[PDB]
C-alpha cells in the first residue's frame, strides 16, 4: 500500500528558542506531498537511507522495538531499542538474530533511561537521524480523531537524544511484541528523508506553526525566496535552471614512443652481481598491466607504491637495475636488511622510492654443470654506498694477517660463482631481479602513460577533454580553417570556440549547454495558487527532453516567445491591458476565458481610433471636467547615522584599536551620511519652507461654494493635519529597529517635525486660496476664490466669462472631485507607491546591512568575542583586521547606495521645490507638468516623507464637428480671427475661442484685416457687420 | 627563431622566395612554430658554424 505524506516529517531544526521570524534551512525532511509507505502487520498461524520518518497510530501500544545497522546478523554492530511497562532500553551491540536475539558477543555500549513513549488513536511521530556517527532520534505524542489516514495537520518533534554511533548503517526493522499466538493486524507509516531546504514559521510561543517546501513547486519556491508566506501578483525570477552534462569524452592523439623495456626483461645475460650495469630510460610511454601480462612472475613485493600507482605516475630520472641472484638472495637487498652481499656487493638507500619485480631464471641461465660465471664479492673494506660498483682487483685481507700478492690463506678478492644447476637448487636455483626506483625530484616530466581515450561523442553536452583543454558543452561541424600549428581556436572574449581531434583532425565547435532565466509568473497568493513558468532565451524544444520539479517540463500549455517560453499559461489572439509584463510584448493574467486560468497575450496599447480629420473640419469642446489628480513626490527619505565602532566592532577595544588604522574611511563615510542627512533637512527646506511667513486662512470658509474643508487643517486632532492628510498618514506603514539601533545603525528625527510641516503646508494652502500667486512673488495680496479661479481660466486661453456662467457646476465638480480623492485614499492601498517603496528601500538596505553582521568574510565565525575568547592576541587579529575589511566593504557599499539614492531623492526633491514654484505658487502653461489637461491650480498635502499635489486640471469634454476655414473675405481683403477661430454650424459662421464652444457674430472687432483673398489657400466667402 | 623560456627550447621558422633585390626587403610574415625540446640546460652564448 502507499499514501500520500501531507504536511508530517517536521522537526526543531537545533535546539534555539526563536519568536514571529520566518527562518529558512537546508536540513534533511520528508518532503511534502511524498510517496509515505502504508504498512501492515499480520502473522499467520527496510532500506535506512538518510535517516527514516515513522509514524504510529495502533491503540495498546502494539508496535514496541527498532532496529537499526548493515547486516543485523552479529557479524557487525547493531542498534536495538525495545520498550515494556516501565521503561526503555537500548543496546548498541552483535545480536544474533528473548525472542529478538540468540546471543550477544562484542557487546561494548547499552543505554538505559526514562520511557519514551507513554476510539481516538494518537500518533507517536518518531525522526530517526544519523550524520557524522551522530544519531538524533526526534519524537511528538499527538492524539487525534478516529481512521484519518495521516489527517490534514502541523507539529515539530522536539529532540530527546543523541548517540555516538560508529558502524555503517544501511537498513532498519520494526520489531513488535504480543500474547498459542492471538490473530491480529496493525498498521504504521514508512518515510523517507532526503536533503531539502525549508521554510519555518514561528508563533510568539516559538513553536513551528507551518512549514513551506522550496523545493516542491514554483509558487513555494517564489515564497522561499521571498521569505513570505504570501506572495503578491507579480513575475519573480528564481533560481536558474542549467541542463546537465551527459557523460565525460576524452580526447587525445594515438599510440606513439613506446618504452622497449620489453628487451631488457628479455636480455639473454643480465648485469654481473658485483658488477652491476645501471641503466636509465625517458621520454616513452610504460604500463604496468602489460608488463605481468605477456612477461608473467609470482615473486615481487613492491615498497611505497600502489601496483595500480606506477601506470598514472611520470618518470624523468628512473633508475633501473637488473642482475641474476639466488632465490633466498632475492629478498634480501630490501634497506636495513643486514647480509654479505648487501653489505659487500650490492644494497638500495633506505629512502627507496621504487620497487622491485622477480622471476625464475634456472632454464635460460643454468648449465648441468652449473653457471660458474656470475661472480660476486662477500668482502668489502665497510658496508659499500647505495648505488656503487667496484672493479679494482686489488687483494682482500679476510684474515688476521695482511694477505697480499696473488692469494692468501681463505683470502682473496673475487669469489667463485654458485653451482647454479635447475634442479640442484632449491631456491638456490638463479632468478632474475629487477629494481625500478623513481627518487625523481626534478621538472621535466618524461614517462607517464598512452593518456587513453575514450569515444567522441557529437550534438550533445558532454565534460570534452582535449590535451588538458577542460569544458562542458555540444560539439558541432566547424567552419573554421584552423592551420597545421594551430590545435583549439578562442573568440574576442578569450573562450575557447572550437577544438580540433588530435586523434583524427577533423575540428568541432564548441557551445556549453544551453540556460536562461526562470521567472515564476503568480497571481495573488490569496486570489489562487496555480502559477506559470517562463523559460528565458531557451528554444522550449530542449526543456521537455531536459525532464528539480520536472511535473510542468511536460505540460500541454508551451508558448514560445522572443523572451522565451512559457509554460502553465494559454496563448490567447484577443488584446487586453498588460497586467504582468513577460517581455517581447507579452503579458499574462488570470481570467476565465466558467474556470478561471492564467494565460499570456500579444499586449494591447490601447484603443485603435482614426481621427475625423478634412480639409476644413474642425471638433470644437462644448463642456469641460473640473479632474483634481494626485501627483505623489518622494521628498526627503529617513536620515540615517552610523558609528563605525559600533557596527564594525562588538564594543571591543582591540577591534577599536585596529579600526583606529582605517580613521580616514570611517571619517569619510560619516561625511558623506552626514552630507546626505543635511541634504534630506535641506530637500524639505527647500520645497516646503518656500514662505518668509505662516499665513492662517480666516474663520469663515466662504469661498464662493469651493469646500475645501478636506485639505484645510481640523482644530479637533491634536496634530492640525487635514482630513485628506490624515489619510495619507494612515496609508503608509512606517521588533527589527530596536536591533538596528542596537547594532549602531540610527534614525536621526527629520529638523521640521510633522506638526511644522502641516503648519508649512497650511500656510501654502491659506496664501493660495486667498491671495493666489501674488505671495509667491512678494507680499500676499488677498483676492476672492472665484476672481483668481477666473485668472486661472483666463491662463488656459478660456474667457473668465465661462467659469462665473458655470460657477455652482464648476464648484460642484471640484466637491466630487475631492469626494472621489478620499474615497480612492480610503479603498485601496496602492495610491501612495511611490512613498511606501522609498520607506522599503531604506528598511531594505538598513536590514541588508543588520545581516551581512551574520556573514564570516572568510573568518573563523561572525561573532568577535568568541573570536576573542578562543584565540590568543596574533591569530585572533589575523582574523579581526580580515572580519573589519569585510564589514567596511559592506559599509561603503551601504554607503554608495544611500548616495546614489539620495541623489535620485534630491532629483525628486528639485522636481518637487519647481512644481510647488510653478503650480501651486503660480500657473504652469508646461504641458502634463502640473497635470494632465490645462492645469489651473494645484493644492500640496504632507506625507510620510514626501508631499502630494492636487492637481486640478480643465479637461475638454462632449466635443463636436464644425466646418471650419483659415480666414474670410468680405470685401476682396483677408479677415482673421483676433483669437479664436471660424466655424459654420452649416449656414452662418462664427468666431468661437478654441477649448469652449460658444460661438459670436463676425465683427470687426474679433477679426483683423490682412492683404487680399487671391493668395490664402482654402479661404471662404461671408459678411461682417461694422 | 631560438628562443629558452623555463628550460624549454623553442624554434621558429618560415620560408619564403624573392627576388633578391636586397638584404631584407620591405615585407610582413610570422615564422609559425616547428619544433620544442624540454632542454632545461643553461644558455648564454651562442655560435653558427
Ligand atoms: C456639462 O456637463 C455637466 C456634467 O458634467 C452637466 O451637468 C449635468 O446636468 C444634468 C441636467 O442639467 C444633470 O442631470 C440630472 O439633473 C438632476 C440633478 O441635478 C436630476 O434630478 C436629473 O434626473 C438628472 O439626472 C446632471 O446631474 C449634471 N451633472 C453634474 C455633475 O452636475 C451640464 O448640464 C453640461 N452643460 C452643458 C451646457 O451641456
Ligand atoms: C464640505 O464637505 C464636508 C464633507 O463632505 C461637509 O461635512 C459633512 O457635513 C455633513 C452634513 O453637513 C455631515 O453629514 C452627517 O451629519 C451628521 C453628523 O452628526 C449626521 O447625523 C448625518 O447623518 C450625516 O451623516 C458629514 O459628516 C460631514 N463630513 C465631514 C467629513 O465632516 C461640509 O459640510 C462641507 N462644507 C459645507 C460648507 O457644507
Ligand atoms: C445655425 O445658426 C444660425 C444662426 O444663428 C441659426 O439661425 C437662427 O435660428 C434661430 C431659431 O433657431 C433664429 O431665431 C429667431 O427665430 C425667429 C425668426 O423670425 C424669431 O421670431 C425668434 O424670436 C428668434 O429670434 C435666428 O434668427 C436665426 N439666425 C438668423 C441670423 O436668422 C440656425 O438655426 C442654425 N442652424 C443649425 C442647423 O444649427
Ligand atoms: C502561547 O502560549 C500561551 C500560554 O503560555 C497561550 O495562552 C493561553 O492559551 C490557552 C490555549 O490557547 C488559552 O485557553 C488561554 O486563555 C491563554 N492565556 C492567556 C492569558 O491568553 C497562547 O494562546 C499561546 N499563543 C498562541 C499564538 O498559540
Ligand atoms: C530552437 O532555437 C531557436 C529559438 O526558437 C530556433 O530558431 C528559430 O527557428 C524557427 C524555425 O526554424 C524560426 O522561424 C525562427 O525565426 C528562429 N528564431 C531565431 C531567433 O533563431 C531554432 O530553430 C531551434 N533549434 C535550435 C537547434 O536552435
Ligand atoms: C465627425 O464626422 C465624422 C464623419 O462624418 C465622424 O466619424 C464617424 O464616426 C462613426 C461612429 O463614431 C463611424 O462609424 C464612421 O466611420 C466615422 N467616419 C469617419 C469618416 O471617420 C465623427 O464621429 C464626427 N465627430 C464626432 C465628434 O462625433
Ligand atoms: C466670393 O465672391 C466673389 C464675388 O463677390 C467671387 O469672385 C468671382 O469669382 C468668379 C468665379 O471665379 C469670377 O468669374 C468673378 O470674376 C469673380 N468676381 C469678382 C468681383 O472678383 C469669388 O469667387 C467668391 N469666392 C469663392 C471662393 O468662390
Ligand atoms: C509509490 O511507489 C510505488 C512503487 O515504488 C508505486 O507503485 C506507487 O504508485 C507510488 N505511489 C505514489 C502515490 O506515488
Ligand atoms: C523492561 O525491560 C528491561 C530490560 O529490557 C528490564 O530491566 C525491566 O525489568 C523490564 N520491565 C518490565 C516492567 O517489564
Ligand atoms: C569479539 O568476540 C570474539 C569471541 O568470539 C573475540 O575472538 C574477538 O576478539 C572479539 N573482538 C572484539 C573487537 O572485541
Ligand atoms: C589514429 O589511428 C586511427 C586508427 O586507424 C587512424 O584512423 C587515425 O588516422 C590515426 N591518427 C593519427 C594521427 O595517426
Ligand atoms: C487577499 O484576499 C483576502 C480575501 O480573500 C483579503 O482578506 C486580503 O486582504 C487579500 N490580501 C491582501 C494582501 O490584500
Ligand atoms: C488565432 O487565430 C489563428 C487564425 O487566425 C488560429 O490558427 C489560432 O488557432 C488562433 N489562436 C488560438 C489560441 O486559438
Ligand atoms: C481639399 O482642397 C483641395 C484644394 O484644391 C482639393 O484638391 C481637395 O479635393 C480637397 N479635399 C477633398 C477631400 O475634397
Amino acid at each position: 500500500a502507499y499514501t500520500n505524506s501531507f504536511t508530517r516529517g517536521v522537526y526543531y531544526p537545533d535546539k534555539v528558542f526563536r519568536s514571529s521570524v520566518l527562518h529558512s534551512t537546508q536540513d534533511l525532511f520528508l518532503p511534502f506531498f511524498s510517496n509515505v509507505t502504508w504498512f501492515h502487520a499480520i502473522h499467520v498461524s527496510l532500506p535506512f537511507n538518510d535517516g527514516v520518518y515513522f509514524a504510529s497510530t495502533e491503540k495498546s501500544n502494539i508496535i514496541r522495538g527498532w532496529i537499526f545497522g548493515t547486516t543485523l546478523d552479529s557479524k557487525t554492530q547493531s542498534l536495538l531499542i525495545v520498550n515494556n511497562a516501565t521503561n526503555v532500553v537500548i543496546k548498541v551491540c552483535e545480536f544474533q538474530f528473548f525472542r529478538v536475539y540468540s546471543s550477544a558477543n562484542n557487546c561494548t555500549f547499552e543505554y538505559v533511561s526514562q520511557p519514551f513513549l507513554m476510539n481516538f488513536k494518537n500518533l507517536r511521530e518518531f525522526v530517526f537521524k544519523n550524520i557524522d556517527g551522530y544519531f538524533k532520534i526526534y519524537s511528538k505524542h499527538t492524539p487525534i480523531n478516529l481512521v484519518r489516514d495521516l489527517p490534514q495537520g502541523f507539529s515539530a518533534l522536539e529532540p530527546l537524544v543523541d548517540l555516538p554511533i560508529g558502524i555503517n548503517i544501511t537498513r532498519f526493522q520494526t520489531l513488535l511484541a504480543l500474547h498459542g499466538w492471538t490473530a491480529g493486524a496493525a498498521a504504521y507509516y514508512v518515510g523517507y528523508l532526503q536533503p531539502r531546504t525549508f521554510l519555518l514559521k514561528y508563533n510568539e510561543n516559538g513553536t513551528i506553526t507551518d512549514a513551506v517546501d522550496c523545493a516542491l513547486d514554483p509558487l513555494s519556491e517564489t515564497k522561499c525566496t521571498l521569505k513570505s508566506f504570501t506572495v503578491e501578483k507579480g513575475i519573480y525570477q528564481t533560481s536558474n535552471f542549467r541542463v546537465q552534462p551527459t557523460e565525460s569524452i576524452v580526447r587525445f592523439p594515438n599510440i606513439t614512443n613506446l618504452c622497449p623495456f620489453g628487451e631488457v626483461f628479455n636480455a639473454t645475460r643480465f648485469a654481473s652481481v658485483y658488477a652491476w650495469n645501471r641503466k636509465r630510460i625517458s621520454n616513452c610511454v610504460a604500463d604496468y598491466s602489460v608488463l605481468y601480462n605477456s612477461a608473467s612472475f609470482s615473486t615481487f613485493k613492491c615498497y611505497g607504491v600502489s601496483p595500480t600507482k606506477l601506470n598514472d605516475l611520470c618518470f624523468t630520472n628512473v633508475y633501473a637495475d637488473s642482475f641474476v641472484i639466488r632465490g633466498d638472495e632475492v629478498r634480501q637487498i630490501a634497506p636495513g636488511q643486514t647480509g654479505k652481499i648487501a653489505d659487500y656487493n650490492y644494497k638500495l638507500p633506505d629512502d627507496f622510492t621504487g620497487c622491485v619485480i622477480a622471476w625464475n631464471s634456472n632454464n635460460l641461465d643454468s648449465k648441468v654443470g652449473g653457471n660458474y660465471n656470475y661472480l660476486y664479492r662477500l668482502f668489502r673494506k665497510s658496508n659499500l654506498k647505495p648505488f656503487e660498483r667496484d672493479i679494482s682487483t686489488e687483494i682482500y685481507q679476510a684474515g688476521s694477517t695482511p694477505c697480499n700478492g696473488v692469494e692468501g690463506f681463505n683470502c682473496y678478492f673475487p669469489l667463485q660463482s654458485y653451482g647454479f644447476q635447475p634442479t640442484n637448487g632449491v631456491g638456490y636455483q638463479p632468478y632474475r631481479v629487477v629494481v625500478l626506483s623513481f627518487e625523481l625530484l626534478h621538472a621535466p616530466a618524461t614517462v607517464c602513460g598512452p593518456k587513453k581515450s575514450t569515444n567522441l561523442v557529437k550534438n550533445k553536452c558532454v565534460n570534452f577533454n582535449f590535451n588538458g583543454l577542460t569544458g562542458t558543452g555540444v560539439l558541432t561541424e566547424s567552419n573554421k580553417k584552423f592551420l597545421p600549428f594551430q590545435q583549439f581556436g578562442r573568440d574576442i572574449a578569450d573562450t575557447t570556440d572550437a577544438v580540433r581531434d588530435p586523434q583524427t583532425l577533423e575540428i568541432l565547435d564548441i557551445t556549453p549547454c544551453s540556460f536562461g532565466g526562470v521567472s515564476v509568473i503568480t497571481p495573488g497568493t490569496n486570489t489562487s495558487n496555480q502559477v506559470a513558468v517562463l523559460y528565458q532565451d531557451v528554444n522550449c524544444t530542449e526543456v521537455p527532453v531536459a525532464i528539480t520539479w520536472r511535473v510542468y517540463s511536460t505540460g500541454s500549455n508551451v508558448f514560445q516567445t522572443r523572451a522565451g517560453c512559457l509554460i502553465g499559461a494559454e496563448h490567447v489572439n484577443n488584446s487586453y491591458e498588460c497586467d504582468i509584463p513577460i517581455g517581447a510584448g507579452i503579458c499574462a493574467s488570470y481570467q476565465t476565458q466558467a474556470s478561471q486560468s492564467i494565460i499570456a497575450y500579444t499586449m494591447s496599447l490601447g484603443a485603435e481610433n482614426s481621427v475625423a480629420y478634412s480639409n476644413n473640419s474642425i471638433a470644437i469642446p462644448t463642456n469641460f471636467t473640473i479632474s483634481v489628480t494626485t501627483e505623489i513626490l518622494p521628498v526627503s527619505m529617513t536620515k540615517t547615522s552610523v558609528d563605525c565602532t559600533m557596527y564594525i566592532c562588538g564594543d571591543s577595544t582591540e577591534c577599536s584599536n585596529l579600526l583606529l588604522q582605517y580613521g580616514s574611511f570611517c571619517t569619510q563615510l560619516n561625511r558623506a551620511l552626514t552630507g546626505i542627512a543635511v541634504e534630506q533637512d535641506k530637500n524639505t527646506q527647500e520645497v516646503f519652507a518656500q514662505v518668509k511667513q505662516i499665513y492662517k486662512t480666516p474663520p469663515i470658509k466662504d469661498f464662493g461654494g469651493f469646500n475645501f474643508s478636506q485639505i484645510l487643517p481640523d482644530p479637533s486632532k491634536p496634530s492640525k493635519r487635514s482630513f485628506i492628510e490624515d489619510l495619507l498618514f494612515n496609508k503608509v506603514t512606517l521588533d527589527l529597529i530596536c536591533a538596528q539601533k542596537f547594532n549602531g545603525l540610527t534614525v536621526l528625527p527629520p529638523l521640521l517635525t510633522d506638526e511644522m510641516i502641516a503648519q508649512y503646508t497650511s500656510a501654502l494652502l491659506a496664501g493660495t486660496i486667498t491671495s493666489g500667486w501674488t505671495f509667491g512673488a512678494g507680499a500676499a495680496l488677498q483676492i476672492p476664490f472665484a476672481m483668481q479661479m477666473a485668472y486661472r481660466f483666463n491662463g488656459i486661453g478660456v474667457t473668465q466669462n465661462v467659469l462665473y456662467e458655470n460657477q455652482k457646476l464648476i464648484a460642484n465638480q471640484f466637491n466630487s472631485a475631492i469626494g472621489k480623492i478620499q474615497d480612492s485614499l480610503s479603498s485601496t492601498a496602492s495610491a501612495l507607491g511611490k512613498l511606501q517603496d522609498v520607506v522599503n528601500q531604506n528598511a531594505q538596505a538598513l536590514n541588508t546591512l543588520v545581516k551581512q553582521l551574520s556573514s564570516n568574510f572568510g573568518a573563523i565565525s561572525s561573532v568577535l568575542n568568541d573570536i576573542l575568547s578562543r584565540l590568543d592576541p596574533p591569530e585572533a587579529e589575523v582574523q579581526i583586521d580580515r572580519l573589519i575589511t569585510g564589514r567596511l566593504q559592506s559599509l561603503q557599499t551601504y554607503v554608495t547606495q544611500q548616495l546614489i539614492r539620495a541623489a535620485e531623492i534630491r532629483a525628486s526633491a528639485n522636481l518637487a521645490a519647481t512644481k510647488m514654484s510653478e503650480c501651486v505658487l503660480g500657473q504652469s502653461k508646461r504641458v502634463d507638468f502640473c497635470g494632465k489637461g490645462y492645469h489651473l491650480m494645484s493644492f500640496p498635502q504632507s506625507a510620510p516623507h514626501g508631499v502630494v499635489f492636487l492637481h486640478v486640471t480643465y479637461v475638454p469634454a462632449q466635443e463636436k464637428n464644425f466646418t471650419t476655414a483659415p480666414a474670410i473675405c468680405h470685401d476682396g481683403k483677408a479677415h482673421f480671427p483676433r483669437e479664436g477661430v471660424f466655424v459654420s454650424n452649416g449656414t452662418h459662421w462664427f468666431v468661437t475661442q478654441r477649448n469652449f464652444y460658444e460661438p459670436q457674430i463676425i465683427t470687426t472687432d474679433n477679426t483683423f484685416v490682412s492683404g487680399n483673398c487671391d493668395v490664402v489657400i482654402g479661404i471662404v466667402n461671408n459678411t461682417v457687420y461694422d
